[PDB]
Formats: C-alpha cells, sequence, structure tokens
C-alpha cells in the first residue's frame, strides 16, 4: 500500500517554464511507477500564498495513473491566484490533512502504508515560517522514529526537486529525507 503526494510550487518565482516542466517530469514519474505493475493512491497540490488541492488520496479514482495524469496536465501556472507568496509550510500542511484519521483512530492497516511526498520547489519560502515542523508533525502521525525497535522509517519518504536557476539549496536539503546509502534531492531535469 502507497500513497504519493505529488506538491509542486506554482509561486513567481518558479516560472511558467520551469513549471511546465515541472509538470511534464511528474507525468512521467506517474507513468515510471505504473510501469512497474503499482497502484498508488495519489494527492496532488499546487501553491503559492496558499495551497490548491487538486486530488486527495481517498478520491475514488486517486489510484487511476490515466486519470491523475489527466488531472494534473488541465493545471495551468496561471491557474494560481496570489503566486506573489509561497507558503511552503501551508502546502505541507495540505498533506498532512490528507493524511489525517477519519474516525480518531489509525484506519484498519494504518502501518502498512508508504507515504511518498514528492515536492517541487525552488526552496525560496518566504510566509508561513520554517516548513520542516510540518515534516516533523506527519513523523508524529505515523509513528515514525517514537519505537527504538521499529522506527519505521520505511513508511515516509520525502523526495524534492529543486526547480529554476534560483534555489536555495540549504532549505531544499533540509525538507527532504537523509537515508543511508539513498539519495533524496534532485533536479527537475532528473523516484517514488
Ligand atoms: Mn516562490
Amino acid at each position: 500500500s502507497m500513497n504519493i503526494y505529488l506538491v509542486l510550487d506554482g509561486s513567481d518565482s518558479i516560472g511558467a517554464s520551469n513549471f511546465t516542466g515541472a509538470k511534464k517530469s511528474l507525468v512521467n514519474l506517474i507513468e515510471k511507477v505504473a510501469s512497474y505493475g503499482v497502484k498508488p493512491r495519489y494527492g496532488l497540490v499546487t501553491y503559492a500564498t496558499y495551497p490548491k488541492i487538486w486530488v486527495k488520496v481517498s478520491e475514488a479514482d486517486s489510484s487511476n495513473a490515466d486519470w491523475v495524469t489527466k488531472q494534473l496536465n488541465e493545471i495551468n501556472y496561471e491557474d494560481h491566484k496570489l503566486k506573489s507568496g509561497t507558503n511552503t509550510k501551508k502546502a505541507l500542511q495540505a498533506v498532512y490533512s490528507m493524511m489525517s484519521w477519519p474516525d480518531d483512530v489509525p484506519p484498519e492497516g494504518w502501518n502498512r502504508t508508504r507515504h511518498v511526498i514528492i515536492l517541487m520547489t525552488d526552496g525560496l519560502h518566504n510566509m508561513g515560517g520554517d516548513p520542516i515542523t510540518v515534516i516533523d508533525e506527519i513523523r508524529d502521525l505515523l509513528y515514525i522514529g517514537k519505537d527504538r525497535k521499529n522506527p519505521r522509517e520505511d513508511y515516509l519518504d520525502v523526495y524534492v526537486f529543486g526547480v529554476g536557476p534560483l534555489v536555495n539549496q540549504v532549505n531544499i536539503n533540509a525538507l527532504a529525507s537523509k537515508k543511508d546509502n539513498e539519495q533524496h534531492v534532485f533536479k527537475v531535469k532528473d523516484l517514488s
């Protein structure tokens, strides 16, 4: 069981060209995943001053790669309001909300689901504060890094793809998972 959360920064800093490139990379990612005969539930979020959720993992067709690829392609760089701000913390809270439990208790089989966040940004957040705190809140909800004998690090992966020529590499690096002999930081020019 796997959930893949696609989060695409749609703020002005990104630029139409690079945003179009990012979308194309997410389309190829979805096809590369499906080429393995696996069916994750997808979440799709774009953001600037505020986030917009296009697809929730709980939706019926969230595991239909064709349908997901279709909702993605229909997103336009202009389709976002206040692009003059970048609140990455709010975008990750959108992912957190998507992980929320329906009945106050962990859902059946919750400990078996792998969560993979794919964040495309230049790391230039400028509103909302440090987004790392939300990653910590997600790890708490998923009971990752809590039990010293069952850390469950395999159940969360945060990949970050740097977009554009102007990126804050320190911030991008701070958000990506850091796992021995594994790489989680990439550029659009470069899975799940
Ligand atoms: Mn920005």
